[PDB]
């Protein structure tokens, strides 16, 4: 037991199973993530043919100014400005919050973090997708196959040293001539290598393994390389978007050899990589309701074959009827991977163990869901839901428990709107969600090894990061030309008389009450939340949606003397290493 | 200098050494080692006569049963239960410690492994030598010339998946006329191709060059053929301890064409390999004192002749007297070729220049000098050593500086008996030590390009891998029907609280305090180790000696994050070199 405040002013038993994550966390990865994995399959700067103009302006996300946006910070002078920044660009960190905010041309749809090894302390980057158009909307049932562009933007380093003054670079574009992106998910570990990495020209050291679950219905994997390694073999007449048309490491598809007739999966719908050391293993859920499993080092002639470019098609080893409708998520059990869970349009959440894939471990059936979220410690999973089939006022976050502990649901967030992402950070314990009513919140789990009905109430483990507001001045142009963005943010700084201070008020005041929206785009809405996932920069938060603006923001107080011991200690032990 | 704790508990500063010796290894590798050498001297399978289990008898090691023995390991709960094994047979691998114990029928006297190419994953064999009798023991001045049987034995592969359920396979053995054998080396590089190679019906794939001290005071050179290819070309209804009648490929012997006189050499006693390309030149230490050189590759007329049979004779290019006794241990330079240490009974360890033979670079004055190592990256040399002469509990192991640097000898290791083998491997950068005592002990080396003096307490550098204990529930029959032994082993995974955990504690009674038996057999004796050469395995050991036992361990706590990266680096470039 414990008592008291902590020093960012939350009480001692709402820090205490955030500071037990970071331990665990730590200890897991160092028993089973790895520095290096799929050593084969390091780029090649002779298929990253740099696109002129000419070749780039049909994939270029369409909108090339932003909405008008506005900031207001918590505590500080009203900033009165409007602010409107170019595709591609980016406004300078603000000096003393760091939060940065910068526009992809297109409402964001996919996004996840490059996964930097443990105390690497390199430069942070994301990846991300956005629509070609504000207000193009794709059926499920349809495979759309068209152009589109995933783009690689760079955040620095991210250490206290670089964020005041800090930009966010678009590094390079790719290409995709495969539809929209629904998922994208880089290989958790091993994947990277130094920038700095001695090898013969053409192979430009790896940033990472990255999959994407294009709605063409198959999966492609890049192995990327550093930006620097392309423009030391890039001519230097380039672009200045640095956009490139890439081969496929591999494209990941559901057949077989000779199959004369196309699955009928549809859609790829979402991904995700086997949690634990070599990641040999990559699962994707498809419209038809399958779960999909590839063999990614597989030598064997009925699952790998070659394309005449030298890509590989490589055919799943395993399939099951998972969900009687489309298997809208996934996650991979990280404690041990041979358990997934699942939930997909049927509302029902399904837990499965992959040795034995004939029923699942329990079937919840639940309002529809949208994502969910597995933290490490944890033997639950916490689900994002859409309202439409909620008890009035019941709907939002439920953290919902396996079932051999059986507690009931803990309500971690009632929201009015839909909840389109989560993301759990396993060095904090946080869960972190994005609302269709543009607000974004985090909240801290209790330590669920113990029952949360014991909890007396949730509203002190949440807080809101900011939410954006429309202020006047069913389609895009009909509304830009009509409104900013207002961004209210949070001081995060410190939780000191949380429950007292005005955004945490305004917060309590949506919930219950607000209204859904439905005479305008939506521009508010937020599509995609990560937490970073990395060490170096673990308290580093990353959102965007509708508008097509992507946010950073840092939330301070979740930065604490252990995290930042153990960043310290686990950096001498890489320079230790690595050098 | 760096701060910190490394993951597996040992300071960051203690094991940098270790770190930095993986990179200077694999460059020396990759600019001085080979692919493929003595391209003519690939086995030919009608040189391979079988011997019927009748013919194999008088050759085979008498003993038929081990020892009794039981097992023990940290932090387990005892097992307790008395083993005893068959000649020939293998307990299994723990599941978990992979640690495996097997019987070769008699007193463990030579070892060394198969040399392995950087990346080719292959199976990992030691060849060994097993004395006939538990308790008959040969004098130096005479040649022993009595027959007996050079063992060969697979450990599988070692790789992660194949280590749980492993077992020691007694492929095959050859049975040799020449005495018993005291030495045994390898072809450090070049020998090995791939067990799938095709090739004619008469040639079998070369499992590698392997090299014979014999008692009979002459050398036998062999090329070992990988086993599937015996077991294609033998019956099958043949019995499966193959023991094999073996042409030699060459007799290595001191004398001149028409030299009527026997040579007055006596027993040889320790050979060193060329330890660069082409390893063209073999060099043997001599009971009388010299060190004599064959040039194996050799047309003269004046230096090779054939056998009827086709074997090659080979007399020496060159010999020089190194010492005033025998020679009991040479050592290859490896960094540079021209540079050869050795040690004698005269006890001086004399530095050599082989351009420069009638002069040593240095001679310096020790306690009688059993064994040397000395690891690529270090000037010196470091020495095990029978305590006879050492002043009083100043024996055990140093390392001793070539000279140039000029410190003083640094006391790695106190031992109150006499080291009986010592192996460095040069991946890891660190040394491994039998005893009489019965403790195997590893240790690390500091940088030695900087003053050892700095050492505060080279205590924090070491560490017991098991100590072997008599149990009384002079000779092996009226030790082992009152004795059984006790192996017990430290738990390898981490050095975490290793000066608070008991066999810390207990080693440093066997420092100092341990008086030393001398009124039984000393079954407990440990007369040989080696870290495995091999990239793959390299975090390997075996051990063995008076028990007969052979016993395998995996010091799990210094394999690292530097030798999965450059294992599978290595595993790339191999697999698309051989296709």
């Amino acid at each position: 037991h414990c008592r008291g405040m902590a020093p960012n002013g939350l009480p001692n038993h709402i820090m205490a199973p955030v500071w037990k994550c970071l331990h665990l966390t730590k200890d897991f990865r160092e028993q089973k993530h790895s520095y290096w994995e799929f050593a084969e399959w390091i780029p090649l700067a002779w298929k990253w043919h740099l696109l002129s103009e000419l070749e780039a302006a049909p994939y270029l996300p369409q909108e090339e100014k932003s909405p008008l946006f506005s900031v207001q910070r918590e505590g500080l002078p009203e900033d009165g400005t409007l602010y409107r920044i170019n595709r591609f660009s980016s406004i300078t960190a603000h000096p003393e919050r760091w939060d940065v905010s910068f526009f992809t041309g297109g409402p964001l749809w996919a996004l996840d973090w490059c996964p930097v090894p443990e105390g690497a302390g390199a430069s942070q980057y994301v990846a991300l997708f956005s629509s070609p158009d504000m207000n193009e909307t794709h059926p499920l049932s349809q495979l759309h196959s068209g152009p589109g562009l995933l783009q690689l933007w760079g955040l620095g380093t991210l250490q206290q040293e670089s964020c005041p003054g800090n930009r966010a670079h678009f590094v390079y574009g790719i290409a995709c001539d495969n539809g929209c992106i629904w998922d994208l998910k880089f290989c958790p570990s091993g994947a990277w290598e130094l920038p700095g990495t001695p090898r013969k020209a053409p192979l430009l050291p790896r940033l990472g393994l990255l999959a994407l679950a294009c709605s063409d219905g198959k999966v492609l994997l890049f192995s990327l390389p550093h930006p620097e390694a392309l423009l030391a073999q890039q001519p230097p007449d380039a672009v200045k978007p640095a956009i490139y048309k890439v081969q496929c490491v591999a494209t990941l598809q559901v057949g077989s050899m000779q199959a004369t007739d196309p699955s009928e999966c549809g859609q790829c719908l979402s991904l995700a990589w086997m949690p634990t050391r070599p990641h040999q293993h990559l699962a994707a859920g498809y419209y038809n309701g399958m779960v999909v499993f590839w063999n990614l080092p597989t030598n064997s002639p009925l699952q790998r074959i070659r394309l005449s470019d030298g890509s590989l098609k490589l055919y799943p080893f395993q399939c099951f009827l998972a969900h009687d409708q489309a298997v809208r998520t996934l996650q991979w059990c990280k404690a041990n991977s041979h358990f997934l869970v699942s939930a997909g349009s049927d509302r029902k959440i399904k837990f499965w163990d992959l040795r034995r894939p004939y029923e699942p471990i329990n079937s919840i059936k639940r309002f529809l869901s949208t994502e969910l979220a597995w933290l490490l410690p944890y033997n639950g999973v916490t689900v994002a839901q859409d309202n439409c089939y909620a008890s009035y006022g019941l709907c939002g976050i439920h953290y919902i428990d396996a079932g051999y502990l059986g507690f009931k649901a803990y309500f971690t967030a009632p929201r009015k709107g839909t909840v389109w992402s989560l993301s759990g950070s396993d060095w904090l314990g946080t869960i972190a969600a994005g609302d269709i009513s543009g607000e974004l919140i985090a909240a801290i789990l209790p330590d669920m090894a113990l029952n949360p009905i014991n909890v007396k109430r949730p509203v002190e483990r949440r807080f809101p990061i900011y939410k954006a507001d429309l202020i006047p001045y069913r389609t895009y142009t009909e509304t830009v030309n009509h409104h900013y963005l207002l961004f209210q943010d949070t001081d995060l700084g410190s939780f000191h008389d949380l429950l007292r201070r005005e955004p945490m008020l305004r917060m309590q005041e949506g919930e219950g009450h607000s209204q859904l929206c439905l005479d305008r785009l939506q521009l508010e809405a937020i599509h995609k939340v990560r937490f970073s996932p990395n060490l170096d920069s673990y308290g580093w938060l990353v959102s965007g949606g509708q508008s097509g603006l992507v946010r950073i923001h840092f939330v301070r107080g979740l930065a604490s003397p252990l995290g930042h011991r153990m960043q310290l200690e686990s950096r001498a032990h890489f320079n230790a290493m690595f050098q």
